[PDB]
């Protein structure tokens, strides 16, 4: 199915070459000169999984209290005949009252963004039904290989959410202060 | 099905946010003061389609005639919550006889990583059939997607082959030589 191949395709393309890394990138921020004046960066990626497929490419976007504070430093790997491919990750701040409550790595899981343009293109043959059914489905076996997964040695948290007002930025905190 | 949603990802997800931006890179390329003593890098986007799905990360462990030249200039864009993601494409020089026949922008398509290393994994329930089927069926869907799209402006060129001595160099070099 499609959320099938997303599923799998964002774990071994994606998760399975950069979970096994993070702890020493946000170790590198963490401990650099110039970031020992704020709060440290929370370890664990924090995957956003809106269940509606409302995927912003600006976090700021979605919620006023979560601002972009930095990058992390880049990754790189040879990928397919691409040398020295890069992978990126933003760090943001969490406010709870207008003031700083966490910072964390946090994006978007990209196929849900995907998911949301193919249901828009006729061509695709998918309906806003089949959506919302592959969005539960991709979640779904997401969490099935993570849970099986040596990659996941507690170095990401999936966020699962839906819309009907609403904080992102709380939702995000509650998993934060989990830990 | 997996090669359906896959197709549609790699189009939404990459073909469609890079080809329209190619041809202002391979002309800043082109142009750059250090490039203008070698041949032109060709126009387009040279696809790697192996139906086998044996991709490679280096492209000289694929032909030694393949030898990597540099990287054009980065493509940068805000996606789904990652600031600057980094999109980046590798050019290569085609030797025929021992000789530079050929400069071009050339790669794998990654989702057929993907659907190699899916057949590899239990969980994942996809056998060596599924996966010479979904191959031939993603590539079927990338070449009805792009029939049809205004981002392939001949802005790309799809290389589908099967391996049973073979020549990928030659295989190539006669796609760049039919324009
Ligand atoms: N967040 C994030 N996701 C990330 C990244 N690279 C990946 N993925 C995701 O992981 C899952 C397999 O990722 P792959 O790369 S096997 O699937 C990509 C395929 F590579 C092509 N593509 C995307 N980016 C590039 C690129 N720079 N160079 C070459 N091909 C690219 O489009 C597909 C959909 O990509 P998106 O971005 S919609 O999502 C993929 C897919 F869901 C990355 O750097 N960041």
């Amino acid at each position: 199915n499609v959320a099938h191949g997303l599923a799998w395709s964002y774990y071994i393309g994606y998760l399975r070459l950069i979970l096994p890394e993070l702890q020493a990138r946000i170790r590198t921020y963490n401990q650099h000169y110039n970031n020992l004046l704020r709060g440290a960066v929370s370890q664990r990626l924090y995957i956003l999984l809106p269940l509606d497929c409302g995927v912003p490419d600006n976090l700021s976007m979605a919620d006023p209290n979560i601002r972009f504070l930095d990058k992390l430093p880049q990754q790189t790997a040879d990928r397919a005949g691409i040398k020295d491919r890069v992978y990126s990750n933003s760090i943001y701040e969490l406010l709870e009252n207008g003031q700083r409550a966490g910072t964390c790595v946090l994006e978007y899981a990209t196929p849900l963004q995907t998911l949301f343009a193919m249901s828009q293109y006729s061509q695709a043959g998918f309906s806003r039904e089949d959506r919302l059914e592959q969005a539960k489905l991709f979640c779904q076996t997401l969490e099935d290989i993570l849970a099986d997964a040596p990659e996941s040695q507690n170095n990401c948290r999936l966020i699962a959410y839906q819309e009907p007002s609403f904080s992102l930025s709380q939702e995000v905190l509650r998993h934060l202060r989990q830990e």
